[PDB]
């Protein structure tokens, strides 16, 4: 690929060079690898999270009780957890012969965690199997791992899928990078009341932005527009996950 | 590029392989010389189709009576070919050469029809000759072609534009990637009824997503944004395209 | 990378053939250089701008008086110089080392103008140094040299942010490209009137649409989604700035 030509930058005033630390290089390298080899496509939608939000903030008290903070987050893992078993092409890899997919029977998932040396993504093994509140503990549990650094590899490997969460920070939407070999990435934006049209009028209802980045080449569009179509569906009523 | 490291999927779980079928591959490959290729932009809009849609459902009767269903795309591919005409920066392709375009002075327009075996995308030529009805009853034996495999390669080349609709399934805006050496492809999502400000208050009218990706070494960003705009426009009033 | 193989064209009907002005070839190399060099993601959002709006009309008279016409580019322009100095990651390059980031203590921001022969991106220094007024004048002069082809490469060097916009034409919000070796690039959309949620009952506020894209290896998404948010809150009360 043609570099980019070098700038004497301190032409135009006055520079500082600060350098990188080796979790930015890392990453640096990692998206530019999945950058190049993933031909990617954002699928974007809103679930109506109103009747979600009055749930999780009603249970405020037994998460208290378990020391937990419950937040949209073990949420999105069960919902996600379910419907990677629903639609399985989301549950798999690409094979390095380029002509199969590697189907995993299993469910981990990693979530992106910000912290001052960069970015790491934490994983939650067999989320499929757990419940609100133990996902509730051991997200929080490997993010302040995460943060202090004292993280190990065991915890970042292996994962299917992967949230990306800016929720608590604003934004209306964006289009993640699918982290290879994986094959999509839910983004999830900030909240926001709005009106909904019910028939008749608007109601002001809960909207939750999702923003779905996949590999084209092992998930075509329409299934795209499904996944996150049935994901908005789970999240307007997270009952459906009982049947 | 670098490839992406083989993982051992298996330490992690039960995995089974599942082989691509050969359009699967045959996709994969183009997308990923396209999304090399082309540096990608995507321009998104909303159209009012308020009053389209009632055209098309008071219509519902004479469709019947000539064995078409006639739904959004037979009115979106005459307000294509109508503005693929208008811009023909969109209608032409980038030559080998990289220093020239090739103005196609045809319209022949291919749309995507998803398939258990992958996505096909079939072609209906001089588009901006033939009627809703023609153009509805093509569309439709085109996509029964292509699903029963019996589409024939004549049928899938010598298209100048694509137009890929997900609005069947849901969704709110994606980014198509550009079928190359096409130079642009309008993606379609589900309409919703929406407040749109009158000038005095909020009015629910029935909003059409677009989503315009171009190859930008082509077309730069204020001319997409102008063939949005302009079918925007089209589609609120179709009787322009009389003009 | 692949390339795309070559079509007769002419096979499907007529064709012309149009050259490429030096200035579409020099824009076609650089975009596909930055495609290839930068993993780009986008954050939108949206920004109140009902006062900033009653604020730039009523100064439409100083503003005559002046020679100057003060649109939502010079305020746009101000509110960056100001945050790219608060977040200098914003402000900065990845050295080609690959391991550091030069940070650049200057402002000097370019702003991307529509020509018939192709795309510029005239600089204006030291922007967080200038007045509305200053930068209004300014900005209108580099456009009209831009636009007599009598700009000269002396003004389209050493930026460190590029503002593109395409209010003026329409659209919802679109993906720019980053243009390496600066690290983001704001796309500002067509402002409008729309429902906000007051805690009790849907206002209409004038909404202006921004996209941010970003290069991942510098910029994290959480950076990106804390620039958009302050930049919302600095375009809803500019008097801020003055803090
Ligand atoms: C750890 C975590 C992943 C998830 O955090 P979390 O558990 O959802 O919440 P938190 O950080 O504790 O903040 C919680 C508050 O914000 C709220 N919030 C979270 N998601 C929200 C959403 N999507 N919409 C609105 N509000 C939200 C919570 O509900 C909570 O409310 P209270 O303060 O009233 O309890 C996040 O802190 C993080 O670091 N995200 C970084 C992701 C990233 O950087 N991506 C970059 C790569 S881009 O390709
Ligand atoms: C064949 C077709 C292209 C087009 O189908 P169509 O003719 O528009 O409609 P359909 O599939 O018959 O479904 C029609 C119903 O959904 C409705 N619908 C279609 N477009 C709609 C829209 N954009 N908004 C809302 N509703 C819509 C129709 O109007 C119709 O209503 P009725 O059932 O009441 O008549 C589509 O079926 C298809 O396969 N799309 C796949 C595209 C794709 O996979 N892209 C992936 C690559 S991503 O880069
Ligand atoms: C020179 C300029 C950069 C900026 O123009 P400007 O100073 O904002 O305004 P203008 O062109 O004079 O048009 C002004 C009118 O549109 C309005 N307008 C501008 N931005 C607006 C916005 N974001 N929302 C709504 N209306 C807007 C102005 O306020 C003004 O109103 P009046 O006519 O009532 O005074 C623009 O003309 C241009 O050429 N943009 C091209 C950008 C581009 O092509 N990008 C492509 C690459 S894509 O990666």
């Amino acid at each position: 690929i043609p570099p980019i030509p070098p700038v004497d930058f301190a032409k135009y005033g006055e520079i500082e060079e600060v350098p990188m630390t080796r979790l930015m290089q890392i990453g640096a390298t990692n998206l530019h690898r999945s950058w190049l080899n993933v031909p990617h496509v954002t699928q974007f939608e809103s679930a109506d999270i109103t009747e979600l939000e009055a749930f999780r903030v009603a249970q405020k008290a037994v998460a208290k009780k378990a020391g937990v903070k419950l937040t949209v987050l073990p949420l999105l893992l069960k919902a996600c957890a379910y419907l990677l078993k629903e639609l399985p092409d989301f549950n798999s890899s690409l094979a390095p012969s380029g002509q199969a997919l590697i189907r995993k029977k299993y469910v981990h998932i990693g979530f992106a965690v910000d912290t001052p040396d960069g970015l790491l993504v934490p994983v939650i093994r067999n989320v499929d199997q757990k419940s609100l509140l133990q996902l509730a503990a051991e997200a929080a549990e490997l993010a302040e791992k995460a943060r202090s650094k004292k993280l190990g590899a065991d915890a970042m490997q292996g994962a299917c899928f992967t949230i990306s969460s800016l929720g608590h920070i604003g934004g209306t939407a964006f289009t993640p990078i699918v982290n290879a070999p994986e094959v999509a990435i839910l983004g999830v934006s900030k909240a926001s009341m709005q009106p909904v049209w019910d028939g008749k009028a608007f109601q002001p209802r809960l909207m939750l932005p999702l923003s779905l980045s996949y590999d084209h080449r092992v998930i075509n569009g329409a299934a795209a527009a499904r996944f996150t179509k049935r994901l908005g569906d789970l999240l307007a009523d997270i009952r459906a996950i009982l049947l």
